[PDB]
């Protein structure tokens, strides 16, 4: 009955619960959601702690070389990584098949360079485990261990684990949500919005958070509050997370820090100067990914673009600054009007008839789709804002833009075509993209290369 910590944890309150990667906790009350009231069996300390920060004794889930349901193409995200040595590996669930697991490992090749190997492992009737029939175990351990020793066939012996990042607690604490402001210290300025400033900081003197400062009458507060609660239930893995909020003016917004800031900014200079098709696209597919659970969520971003995408290690994308527009009080913005209305970015139908739908979000993508294959650069190169509008209404469309495949083009258009319903779903932007380069995300090792 007893949890096993899979990483260190901090106290950042008075009534949560410390402790030590390996450190057993009884779950004394499961009664929440993101964070359990525990005691602690070595310390006997009792507390609240972050449930994804545990798993069972005993668990599959408490194995630090096992991924859970991480998709193929971001494990290989993971994997592929320079510091990682030969063999760095990694066993999370199979995607193609329910039930099978799959063990990915990198691998180096004198003629094709790094690159990572998948074994699938099947488990039989008896419930036997096993990538080839030769050996079978009765649990992945067993089967791991035994590789941890011996290659056996497979294109090299597991060494390392794949090393991954604490994860992010739901929210800063259990029930924090609105915190009091004084519970916030703004260290570094990160940027100026257009509506507010960003700040990398610090939660109650421990966490480090990113908060989003938004300059009076800027937004009903209330409607944030409500917005917020909207926000607040948007889970994804390429969504820039939520934490909590200041509801009072100046409004406060802290949310998750990703250290390699703005996917425009990080388009240009050197950070994408060896930026090659095959990472550029990658960052789309991250992105269409993303969209597309809003999608499924049946939300609306509203203020889609590069800008508005955030970097992280790996080259890792996140969709930022979803909603919040919706909330504008500037008149002239309402109207889809004025120098900050990023008009170049909005549909038509849009900016027309305020018509914001998911698929008025497509055609931004399209837009953002062409900043990714330009270095960031400034779309409708040759119209300042208020002609933009007019000339898009008349049929004008940015033409294939320079050294961007064909194919990437077309897809731009089909994000462009004036029936909002002809445009594609995001959910298709997102196959499309993931399989560009002859790869549907399939082949994995056969058994005993020798
Ligand atoms: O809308 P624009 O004017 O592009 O500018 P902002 O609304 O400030 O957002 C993007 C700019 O601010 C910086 N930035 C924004 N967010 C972050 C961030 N974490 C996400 C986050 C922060 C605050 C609240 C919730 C989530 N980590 C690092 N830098 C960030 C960028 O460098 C960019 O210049």
């Amino acid at each position: 009955t007893t949890f096993v910590a899979l990483y260190d944890y901090e106290s950042r309150t008075e009534t949560d619960l410390s402790f030590k990667k390996g450190e057993r906790l009884q779950i004394v009350n499961n009664t929440e959601g993101d964070w359990w009231l525990a005691h602690s069996l070595s310390t006997g300390q009792t507390g609240y702690i972050p449930s994804n920060y545990v798993a069972p004794s005993d668990s599959i889930q408490a194995e630090e070389w096992y991924f859970g349901k991480i998709t193929r193409r971001e494990s290989e995200r993971l994997l592929l990584n320079a510091e990682n040595p030969r063999g760095t590996f990694l066993v999370r669930e199979s995607e193609t098949t329910k039930g099978a697991y799959c063990l990915s490992v990198s691998d180096f090749d004198n003629a094709k360079g790094l690159n990572v190997k998948h074994y699938k492992i099947r488990k039989l009737d008896s419930g036997g485990f096993y990538i080839t029939s030769r050996t079978q175990f009765n649990s992945l351990q067993q089967l791991v261990a035994y590789y941890s020793k011996h290659a056996d066939g497979l294109c090299h012996r597991l060494t390392t684990v794949c090393p991954t990042s604490k994860p992010q607690t739901q929210g800063l604490a259990k029930d924090a949500w609105e915190i009091p402001r004084e519970s916030l210290r703004l260290e570094v300025k990160l940027g100026q919005g257009c509506f507010g400033e960003v700040w990398m900081g610090t939660w109650n003197g421990t966490t480090r958070v990113a908060i989003k400062t938004l300059k009076p009458g800027t937004m009903s507060p209330e409607a944030f509050l409500q917005e917020a609660q909207v926000m607040k239930k948007l889970r994804h893995e390429k969504l820039v997370q939520l934490y909590a909020v200041v509801s009072e003016e100046p409004i406060y917004i802290v949310g998750e820090y990703m250290s390699k800031g703005s996917l425009l900014d990080f388009l240009k200079g050197e950070t994408g100067k060896y930026l090659r098709l095959p990472q550029l696209v990658d960052m789309a597919a991250q992105i269409a990914s993303g969209m597309a659970y809003v999608e499924r969520m049946n939300y609306v971003h509203r203020d889609l673009r590069a800008a508005n995408i955030l970097v992280g290690e790996n080259l890792v994308c996140k969709v930022a600054d979803f909603g919040l527009a919706r909330l504008i009080e500037d008149n002239e913005y309402t109207a889809r009007q004025g120098a900050k209305f990023p008009i170049k970015w909005t549909a038509p139908e849009a900016a027309l008839y305020g018509r914001f739908t998911i698929k008025s979000d497509v055609w931004s993508f399209g837009i953002l789709l062409t900043e990714l294959t330009t270095k960031g650069r400034v779309p409708y190169p040759g119209m300042v804002n208020r002609e933009v509008l007019d000339q898009v209404e008349r049929g004008y469309r940015m033409p294939c833009p320079p050294e961007c495949p064909e194919s990437l083009h077309d897809l731009m258009c089909q994000c462009w075509r004036k029936e909002p319903e002809e445009r594609p779903t995001f959910e298709y932007l997102q196959a499309f993209l993931e399989d560009y380069f002859t790869s549907t995300e399939p082949q994995y090792q056969p058994g005993e290369n020798l």
